[PDB]
């Protein structure tokens, strides 16, 4: 027998479905999400890392002129200087102190820090969901953890539990991503082959370990100092590590719906968007026939206190009879209270307790054991506490509907002054009837 | 939780104060003025004999 219900998206909440088969004892199961997982499909555009700038010996040509030679080289820069004379530590490097040269000649390749300090530039696709969820079924805990997807039936004590897809396919992920050890970014980073210098992106390569280079870090030589056998040049520093230090906030920290990330592989966890779709095959087996479950009668619904402080801070008793011995479902039947016990052990004429959790100020509500519905109402108190660390386990509230009982008030006005404008238009209308019998 | 009350200033009579506090059974405290004891800051001018 396939049940199917919508959970609300919340993670660490848990919601009670009722299962009201035709001609069977009602059935009740608390559900609660203990994860949902959304993980992209990541495809790698580049990688990016700190570049080293390799400067071989300068080649001073005494006594002439060498010459710039072209090479395929990451960002090659070259350059002849004229009528240098460099001195060694023992005397001056060439014959005469003009007609030398200096060839001076540069390029950029990755560090070999590369394979460990290095952001991965990802383009993600779409996301396929998980979720992992805990099931209160024949009254005992079970886990089920399975694909979001709407397939992907998972099967554990007997029943069959098919999950998803969620109303929203929100993510917090943009189409462009950039990853540093356990912090992502909505980067919209530069294509690869066009980063610019002083910037994330001024070296990039396509993976890693990959032969190739880009680079733009605007290297260009200068002249050398006299008497000096150096190779000075200007360079944008790396943009790497210019980004390590201006970052900003990974989107574990800034995200919206409140949800966690993760970095192996990349995830999205437990987003406080939209809703959820689950369905539950579960056998005749679990059920039990109309007449075997206990029925109850003379029932009478009372309570103690209410407050409508997110925790269960109403209880209530019910006194009853009921016809024999076992365990028995409970379900509330108005969505503004929500009952924390699924299900109880019944017996004889006596009295059972259930806490119960709402907004109301009045609660005023409808509770069903087998088939059997009570009703109750109750004056609730506020908490006095501000703020608290737990989410609200009652359902939202319909801010103008369901206002208190005493709110009385309200028919009062609406009342008399329904009154007021009712007799002034029955004097209207009977002085115009006798008036207008009058023509 | 607190609760405030006041009580007549008179010595070895006991009060009931009530703390009617919500989702509890409401809890009395008798409390009594065992002594009161206003001493004055004092400061001396001078002896006399």
């Amino acid at each position: 027998y396939e049940h199917v219900t919508v959970i609300p998206n919340t993670v660490g909440v848990p919601y009670k479905t009722l299962v009201n088969r035709p001609g069977y004892s009602p059935m009740v199961l608390e559900m609660e999400l203990l994860s949902v997982t959304l993980e992209p499909t990541l495809s790698l555009d580049y990688i990016t890392c700190e570049y080293k700038t390799v400067i071989p010996s300068p080649y001073v040509k005494c006594c002439g002129t060498a010459e710039c030679k072209d090479k395929s080289l990451p960002d090659y820069s070259c350059k002849v200087f004229t009528g240098v004379y460099p001195f060694m530590w023992g005397g001056a490097y060439c014959f005469c102190d003009t007609e030398n040269t200096q060839l001076s000649e540069a390029h950029v390749e990755k560090s070999e820090s590369c394979k460990t300090e290095f952001a991965s530039a990802y383009r993600a696709h779409t996301a396929s969901a998980s979720a992992k969820l805990r099931v209160l079924y024949q009254g005992n805990n079970v886990t089920v953890s399975a694909y979001a997807n709407g397939d992907h039936a998972v099967t554990v004590k007997d029943a069959k539990f098919i999950v998803g897809p969620m109303s929203s396919a929100w993510t917090p992920f943009d189409n462009k991503i950039v990853v540093y050890k356990g912090d992502v970014y909505n980067m919209d980073y530069p294509p690869f082959g066009a980063g610019r210098p002083g910037q994330f992106g001024d070296i990039q390569s396509r993976t890693p370990e990959s032969e190739d280079v880009y680079a733009n870090t605007q290297l260009v030589l200068q002249r050398p100092s006299a008497g000096t056998v150096h190779v000075p040049y200007s360079q944008a520093p790396s943009g790497f590590k210019y980004w390590l230090k201006e970052r900003g906030a990974s989107l574990q920290h800034t995200a919206p719906f409140g949800c966690q990330i993760a970095t192996n592989p990349v995830r999205a966890m437990n987003c406080a968007v939209g809703n959820m779709p689950i369905s539950i095959d579960i056998p005749d087996a679990a059920f039990t026939r109309v007449v075997d479950a206990p029925s109850l009668t003379d029932m009478s619904c009372e309570v103690p206190a209410c407050t409508h402080s997110s925790d269960f801070g109403g209880v209530a008793i019910i006194k009853y009879a009921a016809s024999k011995k076992g365990k028995c479902a409970v379900h509330s039947m108005t969505n503004a209270v929500t009952i924390r016990e699924a299900e109880i052990e019944v017996e004889g004429n006596s009295q059972l307790q259930i806490s119960f959790s709402t907004a109301l100020a009045s609660a005023e509500f409808r509770v069903q054991v087998c088939s059997t519905q009570v009703h109750c109402a109750a004056e609730c108190h506020p908490p006095k506490d501000h703020i608290v660390n737990y989410p609200a386990s009652h359902t939202t509230l319909g801010v103008q509907d369901i206002s208190v009982t005493a709110m009385s008030w309200v028919q009062k006005i609406t009342g008399g002054v329904g009154l007021v404008v009712a007799v002034a238009a029955l004097i209207l209308i009977v002085v115009l009837c006798v008036s207008f019998s009058r023509h």
